[PDB]
Order: C-alpha cells, then structure tokens, then sequence
C-alpha cells in the first residue's frame, strides 16, 4: 500500500504489463511491492474480471456451431467455447459466460442470477465488471446462503437483492405462505423485471429421480423440470413447494442466458431452447457438436 | 524546621516536576527513604497529589469509569462525541477494536442487523479473513445484513437465516422457525463466542405499533425485541411472536455480547439493555455516555 | 484446415482465459512454439486481442498517460474525482504519496501556501520526522503555512520567510527582501530538492485588481504570480513587484517540483502551468484531467 | 495502534497509571503496546502537559518567598519554585510557569507570547492544556523562526497568530514601514488584547552592551530595555528598530506573567515590577531571596 487499496493496485498492475508490457518483477518495485504480490494481484484481476481480454473476431469461439445454434433454435446470443481435454468445464463455461455479459449488459442495468456450480462461478468471473458498471443483482430462486459463492465476491457497494427464503419449503402450502410475505414477493417481482438473466441448466433427491425420469423430464432449470419437447413437467410436487420465479415469468426477462455444458447435457439444454427459457447460451464444443447432432436424429 | 505538609509539597515538586528518585529526595532533605515513601503516600493517601489529565479523552475515560461501576460491563468504549463529528462512523471503528480484543482465532461471532453494526463489521473485515472468523446472522431479514457481510475470505463461513425478520403473523412465525434451513442457523446462532448488536429507542413497524409499543411502556428494542427501563422485556406485544430470530433470553445465554449505539436520544434506552442484562459490553460515545449516566 | 485468424482466436482463448502454456498450446495444436510466438504477437500486432480494465481507475490510468504525453511530465496522478467526494481531502493524500517517491533522506522541500498544499504537507507530516525532510517556505504569509508545518521531529528545520506575503508598495517589498533574515530564506529556497505546490485560476487581491489582472490576461497564478494560457508570466503587473517570494523564473530551478490541483475551473490555469514549465509533475482528479486533455 | 492515535494512548496510560496504580509492563500488554512505548508515552504526557500534577497546598512553592513578594510588589499571582542544585534553571522554571498558567487561563482565552528559553520552554510544558482548552497564543515579537520551538509542538487545530516579520529590522524607518503593513498591524492589535501574557526577563550586541549598561538600563524584557526605577530606557536605537508590541502596551494585558530565574536576575525582575510590566512571576527560591535582600538595602 502506496497508498493504493487493492482495487487500484490490481487495475495499475494491468496497464503496466499489458499496456506498456513491463516486466512483472520490474513491475514489482516500480510500485514498491513483493514480486510475489505482483504475481498473485495478476492472477486476482484475471480470476475477478477487473482484468478482460476480449478476442474481437468472428472466430472468439467455434463459429461453424455457433451459427448453426443462432439458426436452429432461433438464439439472440451464442458462444460456444473451444474444448478442452479432461479441463474443469464448469470452470471454463464460467470465463466464457462472463466474457459474454460484459458484452451484454449496459451500465446499471438489472442481471437475474439462478444457483449452481455455472451460475456462481460466472459470477465470480464478472465481479470486476459488476461494481465497475453497478450492476443490479436478483436472486432469481430462494436459497440465500447458495449464492454466497458468487456474491462473497462483491463490494459492499453493489446492489444484491435477495430472495430472503430457503430454496425449497417443506410443504407446498409453506411454500405459497412464503411467497406471499411482502418481502419475499417484492423480490420475486424485483426478479422478473430484470434486463438480463444468467442461469444453470440441470440435466437427468434419490427417491424423487426416478419418478421424475419416469414423467420424461430431461432437464431443469431454477428446479422446475421440462420434457423434451420443453414443456415443464406436471404433477411433480417439487415445483409447488420451490420459492422462487416460475419458468413462465423467467420468459418476461427479455435476454436469458444459459451456462450449461457435460457430456449428459445435450438434450436438456436443446429441450431448455425448444422452451423458450433460455434464447442465449454458452457451452463448449463437445457439447454444441452432440446437441446438433441430437438434431439429425 | 518544615511542618509535615511542607514536607508533603516539596517531596511532591522533587518527584513529580524534577523526576528525581527517593534514594536522591532521601539524599538530600536527609530524610529516611522509609520516611519519604510514608510521606508520598500521605501526600496522595489525601488532599493534596492531585493527578489531572488535558485531553478530550479524559471525560471519555471518566465515563468509561463510571459505566462500568454503575453497569458493571464486562467492557466499555466511550468515543470522543459531536465534537469529532463523524460519530457514527467512529462508533464502528470503535467497536471493530473491542471486537479484536474478544475474538480468539476460529470463534463465531453472532451478528445483529442495524447501520452501527454493519458499519462495525465492515472496520472489522480484515481480522475476519486472516483470523478465520465464523458469522452468523442473529435474525432474518438477509438483505439487511448485505453491506456489511460483504467480503471474503473464500474460507470464511457466513450463516444466513433464509427468512424475512418479521412474518406477518405469530403462526406464519412459528411455521418458518420449524424449517430446518432457518432451524439450523437459529441453532448455530447460540453457539456463538460473541455477541454485536445495535440499541434501537422508541421500517418493519407501523407508527401505530410503535406507539402502542411505547404505551405498554417500552423504552427501546435490540434485534426487534423490546423492553422496559427495567430492562424487562416488553410483554403484550404482537411483534415479537411474528419475529424470526434469537430470542433476548437466548442472547443473554452469549458469553460476552457487545452493544454499539449513538443517538442522544439513546440513553433511556442503552441504560435499560444493561439493566437487563442484554449486553455485557458497550461502544458508545462521550454525549451518550452523559445522557446515560444523567439519567441515574 | 483451419485460417490463420482461427489459429490466432484459439491461442488467444487458451492463453488468456485457460492461462496454458505456449509449449502446451504448441504442443496440443501440433505447431512450433515459434510459430505460436508469431501468432501471438500478430493477434495483439493488431485488431485481435484487446486488454480492457474493469475499474473506475481506469480512466485515471488514462488520463495519466495523456498527460504525460502532452504536457511531457516527469510524474503524474490521477485520483478519481467527484464519484468519491473527498477529493479536496484525497488530493492531499495523493501528493504526499508522490512526494514519498521523490524526497531523499535529508532533502530540502520548497513550500507553496494554499489548502491543497497545507492538507498535503499534513499527510506527509511522518515521513517529514523519519526520513528528517528539511522545509522552506516559497512564500511570505507565514500564517497561511501555520496549518500545516503544524508538528516536529524535534531535530527537523522549518525555513519561515519572516514578511508578509505581499508589501503594500514595490519599493517596500524591495527593501524588504533586502533584510537579510528574509534574504537568507529566499536563498535557502532555490537550493531546495524537491518544490510542492498549488494553481490559482481568475483574499489578498481585491475584486478589481483581479478582474484587471484577468484584462491583462491571467489565466492562472503560482505563488501569486500570474500567467497567460501560454505559460508565459503575465507582464505589467503591479502585484509581482510586491510580492515577497521565489520568483517563477527562480523556482522552475528547481529539479522537480509538483502541482496539487483540484477544480472543474482549474483546468485552463493548470494547463498554462505546465506549458510554462513551473511544474513538471502533477496530482490532480480525474474530472479536472478530462477538462484539461478537452482544452487541447 | 489499537487503533487510538498517540495523544489517546498518553491519555490512557496516565488513568492506567495513576487513577488504577496499575504496573508498567501490566499497562504495556493491556494496550497492546511494547515496554519502551509505554515507559517513552508517559514521559512525553509529563513533558507535554497531558499530565498535569497539582500539589494542592499552601506549600506548593517558597510559601514565605511568595507572600512577602505579593506584598512588596502587589503581585496578582507569585510562584517561587523550591531550589536546587546545578539544576537546568531554564527547564525548571518551564514546569513552574506551565503550572501556573493551566490554573489561571480560562477555556478559549488568549496567551501572548515573548521569545526566549524560558518561555519557549514554559509552552512546551503546556501543549497539552493548550489544545485541550482551545487556548489562542498570540506572537507579542517578531521573529517568527525564534518561536518554533514552542509552536512546533502543537496539533495544526490551535490558533497561533505570528506576527509576519522578523525581531528587529536593520533600521529604525524599515521597522516602521514594517509596523504599517496591515498584516503586521493586524497581529500588534491581536496581541495587545489578549488576556495574559508570559514573557521571559533578560539582565545585562557586543559593542552595544557597554553602552546600554552606560545608561543604567538594569534588564530587558521582549527587546525593550529599562532601568533600575523600571522605566524605560531612553534614546536606544534597537527599541525603534524592534517589530513588536511596545512596552507601554504590553500593560494592557490585564495579567502579564514573567517567567525569570538566575543568578544574575535578581535585580533586572524586581525592576521589572517596578515598571509594572509584569503583575505576576514565576521564578525559584535563590532569586526570591535575592529579590528580598535587594530590597533590604
């Protein structure tokens, strides 16, 4: 400290060894710090999204996929990011989908946010931009110690509105009871007003899993399951006793994305797009290959 | 020939203005160093050593002296007031360093809603991270405790009760305390080594309840409880069955637990939070601290 | 089968997002890490890779290589503006930072009056006692300087110009400099390391001698002394000749010497500043960096 | 830091000390703070006049001393500080005149101010109570350079109002033209109507000093020289070359204390009193005996 918080020091490191590409050792004293300092600083503006690289042409991604996804299931927005051998594809879908955001999102504008190992870790990605454009978050679903992954992260600063309920009640009337707190339902409507939502995409609670299989549920999104043809399952009692936006009013926020990749993934993310749930998204490679091919058939 | 107060001042001046030792006043009054030693303590033993202290921070030290005979607290912090007049500001650095002192390393600290106490927590981040401090929320509410659980150590574990403070009825109350997601952390919240709340006197409560609140005689709240200038908690009140939280008999089970409050206006209040024994601790400042000690 | 623009796409991602290696990048895609290294240095060589920064300090960042490519400044800072609001108060944290890269143990500093200065000098007051920073006063006033030479490594000199800032007529600023207690500070100034100071823009001036000054065509003053939007010091002024102090000739001998500078207003006068050369390096806030570069 | 700034930690140390009889090292680790520092913290309260001890008695100081010299030479106040051997005078009469002053100046008062080791030394033992009761000092001279090592001790919060220009100009018409610049008439005003004064007392500029004892002057105080009978000297050429409040007006002050001691002071203090410049002293038992005798004869 010279005398810079962080922040300062992090977004100075940068300039210095991009923009007038110093030497990170040479960096190191320039600003009066340890060279290992330096070096972890460099890695915290990578990891928190204070540091973008963007690639600006048409091939950022795999481009032959990605128009074919934009044209099959008529998509507002799509990356599909190139693979990788045995990599942490939740990791990996993470920088791609924060990448994509800053693309997307204008200064002050309102970001719906789901739970799940994508989602958060997205969110960890974007950090930097989030207070650096003060970004709006909402919890899109109940849970409020799940998202604490993502939005630990942040600046006391930045807006986060919380859904201030579990995940799931015990019961659906608890559930409903819930829903109907005036706290809880100004957040739910907070949620549906939103500019741009980033959700997980679950594919298929050991006893319920094979009832659900049964139905011909494929996928889930927030934790309300949809069949193949998209169309979200009936008569699961889960979905009543979920606190938190139903899929139908996920549909108001104009530009959803999905961050969903796997080997299994295929087909719960092609039924997530015949819904309407999702008009962006972002995998990889492997997996825009198999939703296509998926598509032959 | 020096009468015995002769002997007192001179003692007095040598040892006090000139810094000199016994063995050099003994030396040279030739006097015994047994006889100078009875003689310095009779200078102070009454009247006449008289220590006085220049600085604003005397009268804090002074009122620090006093809470802490009167309520006898385990701990107290009596902040310069007005005249430094960022006090609410300063109230929470003042409590971030009582805070440091309680603290051993992998403790929990239970944590209750309100600015001062957000604003504390925040002076308080670094020693959270580094000494890999617990938190856990003391009531519902999740979004009003946000600015200040804002950082972390990526190891660092934060409970939150998923619940709004105040459900719109005692039952709605009762059925949310039973979720084992709000249980848990209700259970975890009693647990803790250490207690911060804020005083609130006398928005989740209509004017109309709070005037009410105010006729069946309470005089101020911690975590949206209330209770009277006894200190006794307020009974009658409707509120406090909708409440989701820790109950103040449940706080009181916290070994050490530390207050943190401001307003003048504050002093009936804080006062009686003492006398029921809420807290054991108190960060306030120096104009608080008058009002407080006025009103006995 | 893949175009070199899709080649230099993939190296980018798994480089910059996956942070490989260039020998694992080579090694997976089946081509020399010496062609990788071109491809690389063709993806920034231009269009492609574009590092962009996350922060409000940003725009500092830029600011601050703006002008130090326009004005060929030895040393910039660029503190974030109005979005902050402490800025009268962070300006001087910022110029006491800078002045901490520059000063020597043992070094001499040269002294501007002004608030921007005085609060600099007062962030800079420990740094003053432990490196033992000799200071000088640039100008008369001495009051004006009191707020801010305000503490002491009892072993550090403070050089006080013993006269008012201005004499009521040339003749006795003249015979007043002559004094050779007044003398020997203006001589102990310009021997000095490092100089600090703050710009004026168009009270020890009435309201129709600056409006005149401004007729003339002042833009700005240092130490009193007024210039044009040339950074040439404005000629037919009465004031200079009765002012007691370095002259802007005298004190552009010194090897470096900072500006601390604050104002939306401030910004045709700090440019003028630096055209005449009387600082060669500046703190001033983002809102007035902005205005600054727009002047051009 | 704990985090209390130094002048809190004096503060604290003292009480812990002396109100609590606490031990020296007990002290260090209750404020987390190292043995040296403590030991260091409570000397500087004593230097500085944090800590103030009062010895409430009619035996504070040379009781008989006192009151014959109140009595001879109707003194509103009189300190005579017990003696002692080889002892640094200036330093003792220092403590002396600090204590004094804390029991005579009103909170928000003004105290003027001469040159000179004394009373450089007596401000110096009085930082402490001149910030805590917000006391304005006021230059009485010029100088301004002369006065840094009493001013320099205090926080940037208190007023010291500096006459602008130096102790004495190199002639006589320069030290009026001087006098006239509205700053330094501002300041003479400023100074001529504060509320008590503290000023050192000189006893007798190589060749001018034969010729100033040529004329009987006895002493000096603030660079003005008088006789014997306390009037003062006449057809000097320094007292029209001194920036600075005149004698004449320095009675203006309705208590002016001197702060005088020394072998050779005797006569040049009781002649100080005699021209009324003075109404209360601070001196040590030597010098108030001395003072006696004189009058004896």
């Amino acid at each position: 400290e010279q005398g810079m918080c962080e922040e300062e020091q992090v977004a100075r490191i940068a300039w210095f060894y991009y923009h007038d590409g110093l030497t990170q050792s040479e960096i190191s004293d320039r600003l009066g710090l340890t060279r290992l300092k330096v070096s972890r600083l460099l890695e915290k503006g990578h990891q928190s999204g204070i540091i973008r690289v963007q690639i600006n042409s048409r091939f950022e991604g795999c481009l032959e996929y990605e128009t074919q996804l934009r044209r099959q299931f008529s998509l507002q927005h799509v990356r599909v990011i190139p693979g990788l051998a045995d990599a942490d594809v939740g990791g990996r879908l993470g920088i791609g989908a924060a990448h994509m955001l800053m693309s997307l999102l204008q200064p002050q504008q309102m970001l719906a946010i789901g739970f799940g190992e994508a989602t958060m870790n997205t969110l960890q990605r974007l950090s930097g931009f989030i207070s650096s454009q003060q970004i709006r978050l909402v919890t899109l679903s109940g849970g409020v110690g799940s998202y604490m992954t993502g939005i630990g992260q942040l600046n006391a600063a930045c807006s986060v509105n919380i859904i201030p309920a579990p995940l799931r009640a015990s019961s659906a009337d608890i559930a409903r009871t819930l829903k109907n707190e005036n706290c809880v339902k100004d957040v739910l409507l907070a949620a549906q007003a939103a500019d741009v939502a980033i959700v997980g995409i679950g594919a298929v609670s050991q006893g319920e899993q094979l009832m659900i299989g049964r139905k011909g549920a494929v996928g889930d999104i927030l934790g309300y399951f949809f069949d193949a043809k998209g169309d979200v399952v009936t008569n699961i009692k889960i979905h009543n006793e979920l606190i938190g936006l139903p899929l139908s009013a996920l549909k108001t926020i104009p530009v959803r994305v999905g961050v969903a990749g796997g080997e299994n993934k295929a087909e719960a993310i092609a039924a997530a797009m015949k819904g309407g749930y999702i008009n962006a998204l972002v995998t990889d490679q492997d997996t825009a290959a198999a939703i296509l091919r998926s598509l032959e058939h």
